[PDB]
């Protein structure tokens, strides 16, 4: 990283602390810029989902993965759920989302609640597999609660068969009055939807996809027990990455847990953090790791920083383990604290060939949690932490565990009621993003790294 | 009807100018007073609940009559409709009442909604028929909403077979964590459930039944199109009683109707309204009806009154109304007003044999409207008039239809939200009744139209 | 008038204080009832507007006139404006009404203010007098306040020749994106406009016309300066009936001013007022006056009664009136108090021929008031009463009147959101007082006097 003159400060720097100064730049358009990462991710945007219960979840991954993104199932999920997971996102289309499907017995009220699932709008009626109607939110306004679906249901929709061109399904919904095309297998049965924005995002964003052409999905696991069984698991579960989360990356216990799986050679890529410092990061990637992630404590304010002091802002850190990981060939994922674009494009430019986002991601249709409404009827879920399902481990114990124990924070994460989906907030981060490159003046993620001069801002 | 001497005022009586005078009184308690009626409805009890689609209900038809009351169904409802809400409360138990019923493949979001469809605060997870659960709202509190009921069921209740002592099934009940009893088939099927309130209203309110022992239901018909055909098909459905209902009894074409209703000898009981005139009231029983309603524009300030100046106070529409239809042989029903139970008194007072209550009964659990909660989440439901279907009868046609018809008022009904079943109002009900008996020392109703001596009292 | 046995009271009557008892009525529909009045007004509905400033306007008398009402102009307006008020009256079309025209160089602004003069939601764009194109309130949403109407105008409408069947052009607005026709005359000119429910409406009322087919209107005249010259000049100006209005109409220098008018032989009804006496009544006709009109501080609470003790309750006012009236060959307006069509039902019941309503009708787009919004953006227009222009008269002088002047005192008439036009409440009057003829058994007003049956009541 390159600072302007005289900009060396006696302390270090949060995502607010720091701005990026135009170069000369021959980048013409943001669609030129190549947003694919090189850490062995396979990701083609620098997005990766957090590995919390309340963000990685099975809708979360297919969207995201679809898109170029990487979501991490969170650490602890049972091996069974794990498979049911992976076997769910390996076997989508693409290109054709999944949607929501409803039963003519259903009543309007499971109707209403189910399509806040998807970013879709309408929801697909079904009878053996098969296409028979459509069910908007308008069609459940005022309605019987108790109504069936089909009381409600559009009969007519716009069908074509899967295959067909994103450009030619663009079309078909220009006049259509649902922005839903309900996509068919030759039989006759549901394969899924595509709207007039999903077809265009097909254009737009290169699906994460494996060796076999299935959509990306990596998984975590905390260093408590037996951590080289438990990666072997979820590595013959199907996952293609590999997360060692811990809160307190730089410990003993942890270099063990790398030097375990990374022993097993289990062709992965493994993931480990997180640490904040560069001897921390070279002691991780000795230990066996490949990637490391960086965060620990980034916010002044925050639970970890209120509680014990320890901490270190997030650009100053991902700055000196970027670069301590660059000296052995590895790679650093930026992990926490990310709010707004300019956080990834920051995290990138510091040397971060990857930003992993979690609490921002809660408040979309696609996160696990229920949508909630407040008194004045603003959509918004609720997001938490893993607290010790990243911290290391008689009825005596229980509660002597439980008395000094990390509570668990809760948030409200407001929806946008215009683009309350996820791939929206892709949209905007990847907007943001490349047009970083642009003032930049780079062509891809390497080159960001590689030209962006930056500077130091006081709190006016 | 006897008033005190001097208290011959200048106008008519609503139910807010007269108040009861004491009396000689023998009569110990309110269970020596028999609220039999004898106006050959079969009710125990003098209700009648009104024929409103925002009330009468299939499950409200069926928790009154077993408390002694009847529920006219709404004219121009489909006989099919129809058919099978009668065969529906034919064949329920006279003191066993129907649960909620719930699968355990169903959603929490489900469950959850429909555990105020009834009183009982606990829904029965069936399987094949069997019981083999209980839903609360505690057990759905803090849960997903789109769970299985198979994750919250509590799998412990009280059992007691279907036939077992009211008196018995309240002991098994005294220290239960749920005060809900699933009653049981001989073959372990389910019977229905039976709560601890629910046992002692079953030794307080004696079921009013035909002469098949099933419980009693009523229907309304329309003095448009055919009534011949519309309330000879009502009784085939298994009617116990049907009512002529127009907005203004003391029609042409009205009196046609029940002549030639009358003429076909079906042997079911006829009531007819409204009137609130002696002339009125005689020129229908002689038409063919033997139970005459009463009730024209009651309040004076609703829709009615405003619109047209037309009605009469109820009390003394009552009053002229039972002196006429006794000399006659017939009887009177006091419908519209109703709002406490000493409307019910003072209406029976005035010498009719049965009250039609009818949004008062709007919030209760039992009606057919569904529960909503305003901004200060108190529990109410809303009732509404039928409008033209109690008036006499191309979209230019229906335009000038349209045009001048009475439009569909709608008003706030809230719930108690420690007592909101319909039986709590029962129990408020005939409570009062059975205290004003033991005040004017009557045992029974004929006896309190006979004994009480009223008068008048001015606004203070 | 007929009174119930014993509703004797030891006081007058208002308009609360008194209901209608129905009786035998063949009477089917409300359509069968002819509101036809027999007082020599020739308005076939008993509706006349109050001769105020503040509602009796251009645009009110010919959408009254249309529907069978009658327009008194308020007096002291200059015989010049009377004249170009009364001509526009008489020169507009029985059925198509008069739409806001439009140059295509008026502004969005003057384009969006004169759009609410009119019920019809839309304006006609003409050049040299021919439509193009039309205006509604969404073409001006958002448009820079000072653009041409050239830039918003929709260049496509549904156009009928004048004179079509009013059904058809029901038929051809079924799907028309606009509910507005534009009828055109043949040689292609604005012959004006008509709505899908003012087709209905066109079934429904009969226009009050006046010996040559044009609609109907009246003008009043105070007792001051030349009664004789004005009510001369007011007649040969095209009025079709008179009404010499003055506030207390039983003193000397009104009976002058009646003999002064007969004296002329105008050949037009004269209406007198305001009395509410029989003397009154006596002295009115006898004087020379066709009509009676009864008011003199109807409210309890209002100006006059508030300052002088002076008034009457006002349905006691008309049934004395009514009954001294009908034995010398006359007839009686009922002045004052129209709140709701239960004043106009009882108005008419108490033996009046036409109802006279006032501040009512100012919250309309019809009124010549402009409309305004409250803090909370609600429609709403103000009335005010006439004060010195309705009693008997240096710059000295005139502050030593203005000492004991009455004050013109102002209130807030709302708009019904849904319902701003006037006849709206046309509709919703009629609608009422056929009810009441149906309740009663009438076929007409002559019919409804007779065969009603009052009755009073007390406050609640
Ligand atoms: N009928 C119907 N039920 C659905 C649908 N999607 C989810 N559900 C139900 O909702 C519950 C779980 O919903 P999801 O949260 O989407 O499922 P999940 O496997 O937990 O996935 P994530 O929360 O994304 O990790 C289960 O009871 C499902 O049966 C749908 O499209 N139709
Ligand atoms: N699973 C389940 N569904 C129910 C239960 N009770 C009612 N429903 C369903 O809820 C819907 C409407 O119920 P109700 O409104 O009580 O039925 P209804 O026949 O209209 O009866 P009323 O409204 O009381 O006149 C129907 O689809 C019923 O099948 C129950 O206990 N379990
Ligand atoms: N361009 C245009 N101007 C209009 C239109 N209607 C009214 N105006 C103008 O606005 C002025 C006031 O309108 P009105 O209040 O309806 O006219 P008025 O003769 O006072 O009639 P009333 O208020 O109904 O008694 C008129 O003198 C015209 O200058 C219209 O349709 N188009
Ligand atoms: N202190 C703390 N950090 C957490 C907890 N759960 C997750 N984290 C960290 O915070 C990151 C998410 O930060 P966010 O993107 O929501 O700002 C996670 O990727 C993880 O590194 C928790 O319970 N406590
Ligand atoms: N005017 C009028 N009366 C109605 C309407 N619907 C029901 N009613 C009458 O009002 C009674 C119910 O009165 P409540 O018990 O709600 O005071 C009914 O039994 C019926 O006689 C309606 O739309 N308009
Ligand atoms: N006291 C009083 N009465 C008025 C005034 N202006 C009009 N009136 C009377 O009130 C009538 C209108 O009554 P409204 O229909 O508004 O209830 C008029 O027809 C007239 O008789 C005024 O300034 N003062």
């Amino acid at each position: 990283v390159r600072f302007l003159d005289g900009h060396t400060p006696a302390y270090d720097l949060t995502y607010n602390d720091v701005f990026v100064v135009p170069g000369r730049s021959d980048v013409a358009s943001r669609f030129d810029v190549d947003l694919s990462t090189v850490d062995g991710s396979g990701t083609t945007i620098p997005v990766v989902v957090a590995n919390m219960t309340a963000v990685a979840g099975r809708r979360m991954a297919e969207t995201v993965a679809r898109r170029g993104g990487i979501v991490v199932l969170p650490q602890d999920l049972p091996i069974t759920a794990v498979s049911e997971t992976v076997d769910f996102v390996k076997s989508r289309d693409l290109v054709v989302d999944t949607p929501v499907t409803l039963s003519p017995e259903d009543s309007v009220s499971d109707a209403n609640a189910l399509l806040h699932k998807r970013a879709h709008g309408a929801a697909v009626v079904v009878f053996e597999g098969r296409p028979i109607g459509l069910v908007t939110e308008a069609n459940c306004a005022g309605v019987d609660r108790f109504a069936r679906v089909r009381d409600i249901a559009l009969s007519d929709f716009v069908t074509a068969p899967v295959g067909t061109d994103p450009r030619e399904v663009f079309d078909l919904l220009e006049h259509a009055p649902i922005d839903v095309a309900v996509m068919t297998a030759p039989d006759g049965t549901l394969a899924g939807v595509l709207t007039r924005t999903g077809a265009i995002r097909a254009g737009i964003y290169t699906p994460a996809v494996d060796a076999k052409g299935r959509l990306r999905i990596a998984a975590a696991v905390g260093i408590n027990g037996d951590v080289g069984a438990k990666a072997q698991a979820l590595a013959e579960a199907g996952a293609d990455l590999l997360v060692i989360d811990t809160a307190h990356g730089h410990q003993a216990k942890m270099l063990d847990a790398i030097k375990a799986v990374a022993s097993l050679d289990l062709g992965l890529p493994l993931v480990a953090g997180n640490v904040v410092s560069a001897e921390g990061t070279r002691d991780l990637i000795e230990a066996g790791a490949s990637i490391v992630k960086v965060g620990v404590g980034p916010g002044a304010m925050c639970t970890t920083r209120m509680m014990t002091g320890v901490g270190r802002p997030q650009f100053s850190a991902v700055v000196e383990c970027a670069a301590a990981a660059r000296q052995l060939g590895g790679h650093v994922w930026a992990d926490g604290g990310v709010r707004h674009p300019r956080d990834v494009a920051l995290a990138l430019a510091a040397g971060a060939s990857n930003v992993m986002i979690g609490s921002w991601f809660a408040g979309t249709y696609e996160s696990p949690g229920d949508l909630l409404f407040d008194r004045d009827d603003r959509p918004y879920k609720e997001s938490y932490g893993m607290a010790s399902k990243r911290a290391v481990a008689s009825s005596f114990d229980r509660a002597r565990k439980g008395l000094f124990e990390e509570g668990i924070s809760t948030s409200r994460m407001s929806l946008d009621p215009a683009r309350g989906g996820v791939e929206d907030l892709l949209d905007h981060i990847t907007s943001g993003v490349r047009s970083t490159c642009t003032y930049v003046g780079a062509a891809n993620l390497p080159e960001l790294h590689e030209k962006v001069v930056l500077g130091v801002q006081s709190a006016a």
